[PDB]
C-alpha cells in the first residue's frame, strides 16, 4: 500500500497469535511494544526516546505479521507510550519513505533517514520520523513569539518552545508551520511537515 501522512500511520499487526494496533515508526530503529507475554527467552535491555531511557525485554526472531506482509525479528516489549515498528521489520516488509509520492527522492530505511533541512537560516541534520506529530529541533535562538508545550514519548516529556508559520527547507522542498525548540537528541520532522513536502510510505 501507499500510506500518507494526514493521520497516524496505525495499522494491525498479528504477533504471539494475538492482534494489536501499531504505529509505523521510521524514526524508531526499533520495534517496542506495550507490556505483553510472548513465547520466548528475553534479555533485558535498555532503549531511549525524546523524554529519556526505559528498561525493555528483548525478544528475538519473532514472527510479526504487519498489514499483511510477514517479518521475523527482535520484538522489544516495554512501557512504550505506543506500540511502534521501526525500521528493524519496516525494511523486512520493503517499506521506503517517498517525497511527492513518489516522483521525489526514495529513502529506504536501512540507516536513519537523516536528511539536509534549512531553518531560521542555519543548515541542520534531522531525522525523518513518521511516528512523529509535530516537528522537534535542537536549542537554537529562533526569534519570534512562542509559547510553552510538553511533548512526549519514550522516557516521558520534555518541555519546549511552540513557534508558529516557521519556513522549514526539508532536501529542496519548501514548508511552513509549527516548530518545537528544545532539548532533542536529535533533530525530528515530524508529519505536520512530512505532510507538506508529499512524504508517503510505501510497500
Ligand atoms: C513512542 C511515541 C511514538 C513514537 C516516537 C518516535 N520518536 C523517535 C525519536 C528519535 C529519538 C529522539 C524515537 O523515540 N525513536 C526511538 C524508538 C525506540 C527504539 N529503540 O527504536 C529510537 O530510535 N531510539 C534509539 C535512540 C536514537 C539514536 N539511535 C541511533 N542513531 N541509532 C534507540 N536505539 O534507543 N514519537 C515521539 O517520540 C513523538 N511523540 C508523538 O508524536 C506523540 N506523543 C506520544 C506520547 O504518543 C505526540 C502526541 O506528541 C515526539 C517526537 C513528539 C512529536
Amino acid at each position: 500500500p501507499q500510506i500518507t501522512l494526514w493521520k497516524r500511520p496505525l495499522v494491525t499487526i498479528r504477533i504471539g497469535g494475538q492482534l494489536k494496533e501499531a504505529l509505523l515508526d521510521t524514526g524508531a530503529d526499533d520495534t517496542v511494544i506495550e507490556e505483553l507475554n510472548l513465547p520466548g527467552c528475553w534479555k533485558p535491555k535498555l532503549i531511549g526516546g525524546i523524554g529519556g531511557f526505559i528498561k525493555v525485554r528483548q525478544y528475538d526472531q519473532i514472527p510479526v505479521e504487519i498489514a499483511g506482509h510477514k517479518a521475523i525479528g527482535t520484538v522489544l516489549v516495554g512501557p512504550t507510550p505506543v506500540n511502534i515498528i521501526g525500521r528493524n521489520l519496516l525494511t523486512q516488509i520493503g517499506a521506503t519513505l517517498n517525497f511527492c509520492g513518489g516522483g521525489g527522492p526514495q529513502i529506504t530505511l536501512w540507516k536513519r533517514p537523516l536528511v539536509t533541512i534549512r531553518i531560521g537560516g542555519q543548515l541542520k541534520e534531522a531525522l525523518l520520523d513518521t511516528g512523529a506529530d509535530d516537528t522537534v529541533i535542537e536549542e537554537l535562538n529562533l526569534p519570534g513569539c512562542w509559547k510553552p508545550k510538553l511533548i512526549g514519548g519514550i522516557g516521558g516529556f520534555i518541555k519546549v518552545r511552540q513557534y508558529d508559520q516557521i519556513p522549514v527547507e526539508i532536501a529542496g522542498h519548501k514548508a511552513i508551520g509549527t516548530v518545537l525548540v528544545g532539548p532533542t537528541p536529535v533533530n525530528i520532522i515530524g508529519r505536520n511537515l512530512l505532510t507538506q513536502i508529499g512524504a508517503t510510505l510505501n510497500f
